[PDB]
């Protein structure tokens, strides 16, 4: 039994739906039926949905149960238990740290190419639950990738977000904004601009 | 009962000719009534007998951990030689065969860009040096920092991220004191990849 936490961006963005996943493995053919009992801080709920079983290569079934949760509950540190084996996960306990957002312009050597990369460094935050978005002139970007949180030496986490845009746009003096959402932020939001 | 895990050699060991690459075969969940584990290594079918097996290791969950290490050649691993680890045990119905090799696919040369600290970060006593490595394949890579010949220690590298063009990218952040950066010292970002010239690429960064 494995109890996975909701996606970091799903617990911050109200437009998405955070889910707690309970993956059960090594299920026997003699006993395929698996009963799931979810508990939110003790109180038993019944709004969980179970996905159809999938036979693995090692002749075992893989039963997965999904429980949709609220954004406020997880952020406040609600205790979620999965009774199959009784696993239990929750929000990362510990003193929250404010992230430091730094936007970085493309390297001079990258100007030789047709497309440049915009860098947004976010460091010194806790916990690792975070969401990063890019936007330009109000309209959001789509061609960007963000690295998973990395545990730094001081106990906090950090990551990077790379936006790829045409060199023409960057040379025309356009303004790109790096949006960061985190628990220990004012209004759970911080933004930094970047232009030539 | 017992499970077998075959680990690939360190990326920097297969590229640096001074280091020694080795394929590790880790066996867990070994019964106390049968700690006898047989290892059989095969290189593209041909069985080798130069492996070095370490004695058993008692774990906290009342199980043993037998580890077999096989040193390999740099040219062999890079050419895509297939390495097989046959594990035999009395508690096993049939010998378990795990098999690993170099990640198949056409190699791509990584592009290394060093980025100076932000202006806002200059307020702090510790600034961050950024190294961007993008457009490489496969994900097997190694990144290191150095200054004045001597290597740095206070840095961290993000795991490779699959980009939109099918290639991988990552970042490496070096944390130095602002006094060093303002003194005019030079910091270099060392990158080791199989698609690079002499499997090495380095870019410098200074104020
Ligand atoms: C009894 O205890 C032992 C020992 O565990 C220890 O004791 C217990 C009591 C606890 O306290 C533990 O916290 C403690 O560690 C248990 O043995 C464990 O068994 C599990 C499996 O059930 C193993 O998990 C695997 O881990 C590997 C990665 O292992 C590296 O990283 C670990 C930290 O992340 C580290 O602890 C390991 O030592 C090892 O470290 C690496 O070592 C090599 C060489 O030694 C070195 O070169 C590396 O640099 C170094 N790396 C690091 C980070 O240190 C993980 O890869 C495995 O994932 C595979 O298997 C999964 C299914 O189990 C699957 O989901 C994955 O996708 C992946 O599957 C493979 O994927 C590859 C592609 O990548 C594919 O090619 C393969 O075909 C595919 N194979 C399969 C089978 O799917 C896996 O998660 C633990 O490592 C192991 N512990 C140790 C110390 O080895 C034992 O289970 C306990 N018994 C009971 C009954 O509970
Ligand atoms: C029969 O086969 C089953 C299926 O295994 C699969 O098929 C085989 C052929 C191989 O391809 C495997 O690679 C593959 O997984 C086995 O089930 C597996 O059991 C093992 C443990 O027994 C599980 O390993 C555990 O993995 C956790 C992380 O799992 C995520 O990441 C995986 C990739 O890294 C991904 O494959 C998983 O699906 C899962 O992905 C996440 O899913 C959630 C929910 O859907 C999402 O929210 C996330 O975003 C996903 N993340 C992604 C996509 O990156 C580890 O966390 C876990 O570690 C913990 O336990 C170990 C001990 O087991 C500790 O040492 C460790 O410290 C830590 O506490 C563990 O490694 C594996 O995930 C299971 N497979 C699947 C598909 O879930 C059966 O075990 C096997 N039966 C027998 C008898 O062998």
């Amino acid at each position: 039994v494995f109890l996975f936490p909701p996606k970091p961006e799903d617990t911050l963005m109200i437009s998405r739906t955070p889910e707690v996943t309970c993956v059960v493995v090594d299920v026997s053919h003699e006993d395929p039926e698996v009963k799931f009992n979810w508990y939110v801080d003790g109180v038993e709920v019944h709004n969980a949905k179970t996905k159809p079983r999938e036979e693995q290569y090692n002749s075992t079934y893989r039963v997965v149960s999904v429980l949709t949760v609220l954004h406020q509950d997880w952020l406040n540190g609600k205790e979620y238990k999965c009774k199959v084996i009784e696993k239990t996960i929750s929000k990362a306990k510990g003193q929250p740290r404010e992230p430091q957002v730094y936007t970085l312009p493309p390297s001079r050597e990258e100007m030789t190419k047709n497309q440049v990369s915009l860098t947004c460094l976010v460091k010194g935050f806790y916990p690792s639950d975070i969401a990063v978005e890019w936007e330009s002139n109000g309209q959001p970007e789509n061609n960007y990738k963000t690295t998973p949180p990395v545990l730094d030496s001081d106990g906090s986490f950090f990551l990077y977000s790379k936006l790829t845009v045409d060199k023409s746009r960057w040379q025309q003096g356009n303004v790109f904004s790096c949006s960061v959402m985190h628990e220990a932020l004012h209004n759970h939001y911080r933004q930094k601009s970047l232009s030539l």
